[PDB]
């Protein structure tokens, strides 16, 4: 069961290293992914996670500082805190700062993978907020038209409410596809489309051993909006970006120091929360009711086929 | 035929003062026209103009809007902008998020109510020459199907992202959320040639390579894509308590009818998080690697993103603004439409 997991990895990560609070939080965000199909960001980290806390590369006794710097506006200085536990603490910051405020921009300062990062925009819409993540991610990906690596898989996610517990759920990498499908056409031998990835020269290949670099998606749209990432939740803060953001191999001993944004808005500073909510639930209904193109069974929502999967 | 700026601006504001906007408006609408054909996006330039004449001339968009700015936080507001033109709404309301992240770090900022407002990269470079960051985004004509599906849903729901580097530099970034802007089957139906099978769709969702067999589009990158227009409309149309999804008018609905549509600015004041001139430098810093990357076979040169469109209008500040020759023809006329 989902406790059950929960109560082996906060056991996993306590024993390694982590106050028990901050194993309970990356156990919950892992299991998270699996559940929803997210493979390349559940479980097969775990032993990983453990890893670098016993070697230090994640901090087992950050000094979190909460520093506001403007109503609507705060840097969680998270001292290479695990990504989990760093990133839920800002956004319920911004979640705090929003209800009161109206809006809030909290960048997380110094921490190490935070995973799935749809799991901290769902917390702002189960609060009754929109919610809007992003964060830097391993050097992985070429420019549209080039050779060599800059930006990481940077990804975006996105969470508004409808009624009674329904919540839109929308999360992308920038690349074509995320890494961990190269790796598991590495595992089982497979050759991958020649749309995901490039060689050594620059050069799109079927070879998942042959590949050098990952393609932006949609090229130069996927390239643009993984630079806005690197821009928002790190040079917006201070922290290394681009090619300089470190890789989760360079160095098991020292801290990872990425970046994330949160972007929360509380929806009755604009308009009647009320119908916002009617509003998203309609959206999710007059989706599911077009009429499928010949291939399609039925027509998702954004993020509806991950919310079945995590029901079953 | 190439032309100047200051020309073709004011062809624009005449043509669009005579049909019956404020000159002070048709000025507004004119600038965001010319940086658009400047850039290369031709299709939000100057060629929007004879139907922008006609919905003017016919009440379509409010040449008196009672503009009405509604402050609801710290750094939140609404421009009710009774159907005004949309590149004067828009402008007037990111003036609004620009002062307001000046003073507290941050500003969301929607439109509400407003006509079509065109290559929206305008309004965040706004932001980015008052040494911010801007992001923007707005509803547009339902035109796209949803990732697997066959009927009419979201429209092209533009985003756009500028941030400032050392001096004028900007990093500027713009796009369409389908595989391609609708001008793209527009100006294949021009010239007859076919399109290849990634745009769009027939009546039937079945992707075609017939321009007038298209019934709708694709969204960029599948379901990417499809959340993203999704996340526009709702965060620029559901947000502010408008029509949205299917709902959002079309531009050939009624020309009498104002388009309601809505528009969502955000602004981050870097000094609210770090030094904001190290940040500059970092951008430049950014734009000089992204250039110095080793180009892939068939690649001349790595561009950051935007750098094609800014050298197209460094060129058109030397040459001047290419347009097609039948625009200039139309707006010399005494003529409003037809
Ligand atoms: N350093 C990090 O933390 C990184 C984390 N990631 C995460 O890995 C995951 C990667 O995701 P991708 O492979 O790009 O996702 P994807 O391509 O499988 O899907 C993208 C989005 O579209 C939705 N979607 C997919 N098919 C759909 C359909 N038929 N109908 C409706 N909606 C549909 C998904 O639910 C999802 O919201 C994300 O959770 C991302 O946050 C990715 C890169 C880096
Ligand atoms: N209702 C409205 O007002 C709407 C307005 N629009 C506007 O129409 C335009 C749509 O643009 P798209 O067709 O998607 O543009 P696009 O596909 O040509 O390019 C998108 C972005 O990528 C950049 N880019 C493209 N190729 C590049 C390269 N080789 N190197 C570096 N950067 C590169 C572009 O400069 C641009 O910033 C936008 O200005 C948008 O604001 C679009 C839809 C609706």
């Amino acid at each position: 069961s989902r406790e059950t997991l929960h109560q082996l990895i906060e056991n996993k990560l306590c024993q390694a290293g982590l106050k028990r609070e901050h194993a309970a939080t990356v156990a919950e965000v892992l299991v998270y992914a699996d559940a929803r199909g997210i493979h390349s960001h559940g479980a097969v980290r775990v032993e990983y996670y453990a890893e670098r806390i016993s070697k230090g590369g994640t901090n087992r006794e950050p000094e979190f500082r909460l520093e506001e710097t403007g109503p609507c506006s705060a840097i969680l200085h998270a001292d290479n805190a695990a990504g989990q536990v760093a990133a839920k603490m800002g956004m319920e910051h911004a979640i705090k700062t929003a209800q009161q405020n109206g809006v809030a921009v909290v960048g997380i300062s110094r921490m190490g993978h935070s995973g799935a990062i749809s799991y901290f925009v769902q917390q702002a819409a189960r609060a009754g907020f929109i919610g809007i993540s992003m964060c830097q991610s391993d050097p992985m990906v070429v420019p549209f038209g080039g050779a060599e690596i800059y930006y990481g898989t940077n990804p975006l996610a996105f969470a508004a409410p409808g009624e009674g517990d329904e919540i839109l759920t929308f999360d992308m990498a920038t690349t074509v596809q995320a890494w961990g499908k190269v790796l598991d056409a590495r595992s089982r031998n497979m050759s991958i489309p020649d749309t995901w990835a490039v060689d050594k020269n620059g050069v799109p290949t079927t070879d998942p051993f042959a590949v050098h670099a990952l393609l932006p998606a949609a090229g130069p749209k996927g390239y643009g909006l993984m630079m806005m990432i690197d821009v928002l939740s790190g040079v917006l803060l201070g922290l290394p970006f681009g090619r300089q953001v470190s890789s989760m191999y360079d160095d098991l001993h020292a801290g990872r120091n990425l970046g994330q944004l949160h972007i929360v808005i509380n929806p009755n500073f604009f308009s009647s929360s009320e119908l916002f909510r009617q509003h998203l639930s309609q959206t999710m209904r007059e989706l599911n009711a077009i009429t499928p193109a010949p291939g399609f069974n039925q027509v998702y929502y954004p993020g509806q086929d991950q919310d079945i999967k995590q029901r079953k």
